[PDB]
């Protein structure tokens, strides 16, 4: 019933980039500069395929600093993951939810299933839960 | 004498990303979010090691929109391709240096063959050319 450390996610396909800065309303506690990964049957679901078991979907957030008309990637502040397993996270729409405070192995963040994380995810069931698109 | 597309480059190893704001001084022609990618063979120079030939550094270009202090990812504005061949580039320091407009492979941008590009790299000789760190 727990999300596995993805461990390697860096090394794993980047799906995209945002940043999220002071005055937007998520700046607490996802502000800064993310990078999404897919492992390879996260690329199956992210090309419109189906999800299999084992998707594994990462959520890499720095903090940034501003150096001269550039923001420049400072410590990580978290990794948040999506895990897919259709049995075993079927109540929360068969996707484990798990935060890794600076993306360290022993600071889980979770503390309610994921119902939380899902409440706002639920809202992409079209997408099977996903907000991120794939892009070239 | 040409540096070849890296094709496939959005596949490989994501190194790092840094946001350009209009006013730095090289807005003209990087402004925007810049994601570094790195083939197996340049993460070997990145990791500590000589920098074999075939190590392909991308430096990918994006516009981005600023929508209520999001940045948001907008089209790709260019590539830039470092390719690493100690004889085919020996006149600019083993590495050979394109752009490619949009990404496109028929939009090649370099006019000077890479004196312009070699110019601001040779300032990095004592880490064989590349700003770019890898961090975790
Ligand atoms: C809305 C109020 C959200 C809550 C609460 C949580 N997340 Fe979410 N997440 C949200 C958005 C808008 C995005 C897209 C970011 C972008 O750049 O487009 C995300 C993304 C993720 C991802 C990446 C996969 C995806 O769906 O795009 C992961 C792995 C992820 N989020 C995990 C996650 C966890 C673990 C949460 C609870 C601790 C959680 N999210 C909350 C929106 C919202
Ligand atoms: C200084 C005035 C520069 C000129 C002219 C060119 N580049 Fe460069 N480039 C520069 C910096 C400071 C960086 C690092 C960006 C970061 O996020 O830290 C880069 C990076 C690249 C990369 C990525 C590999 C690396 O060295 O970090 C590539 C592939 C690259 N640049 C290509 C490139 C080409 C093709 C140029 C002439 C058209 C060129 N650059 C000019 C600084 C400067
Ligand atoms: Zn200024
Ligand atoms: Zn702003």
């Amino acid at each position: 019933t727990k999300v596995k450390y993805p461990d390697g996610f860096r090394s794993w396909y980047h799906v995209k980039s945002m940043v999220i800065q002071p005055g937007h309303p998520l700046e607490n506690p996802v502000g800064g500069i993310h990078h999404v990964y897919a492992n390879a049957e996260a690329i199956q679901g992210l090309r419109g395929g189906n999800y299999p078991d084992g998707a594994v979907l990462v959520f890499d957030l720095f903090d940034y600093q501003e150096d001269n008309h550039a923001l420049v990637e400072g410590k990580r502040k978290l990794i948040g993951v999506m895990e897919r397993d259709a049995k075993r996270f079927s109540a929360t729409g068969g996707w484990g939810y798990e935060g890794f405070g600076e993306g360290k192995p022993d600071k889980r963040l979770v503390t309610d299933g994921g119902q939380g994380c899902f409440g706002c995810h639920a809202a992409q069931k079209e997408s099977q839960y996903v907000f991120s698109r794939l892009r070239d």
